[PDB]
């Protein structure tokens, strides 16, 4: 059952509910997700993972202006926190606009 992955569907039975693993893809899937509303909340735990997954997820959001996807990528980089994401909020810097900007400009503050 390899070492790297002992917990699988224990007591859970949702997707997100608790997977730390199986649930990152489906995660990634609502990014395609014609709604926002749902899409809004993978973004918002995408960055739970600090995983490159979740570094790109931001990039486009941060431009969408989709308030709950948008809004909710800035959030996912104070989560990750580090050089990683410091690199993400250089990028939206570079197009910031509006709340998107104070967004990177603020965040970098903390790394």
């Amino acid at each position: 059952m390899a070492d790297e992955n002992k917990w699988v569907r224990r007591d859970v039975s949702t997707a997100l509910s608790r997977m730390g693993d199986e649930a990152f893809e489906p995660l990634l899937e609502s990014l395609s997700n014609e709604d926002w509303r749902i899409r809004g909340a993978a973004a918002w735990i995408i960055g739970n993972f600090q995983d490159e997954r979740a570094v790109e997820p931001l990039i486009k959001l941060l431009e969408d202006d989709s308030g709950f996807v948008r809004s909710g990528a800035a959030r996912s980089l104070e989560q990750i926190g580090g050089e990683r994401v410091r690199a993400a909020m250089e990028k939206l810097a570079e197009t910031g606009t509006g709340f998107a900007r104070k967004v990177a400009v603020n965040y970098l503050e903390t790394h």
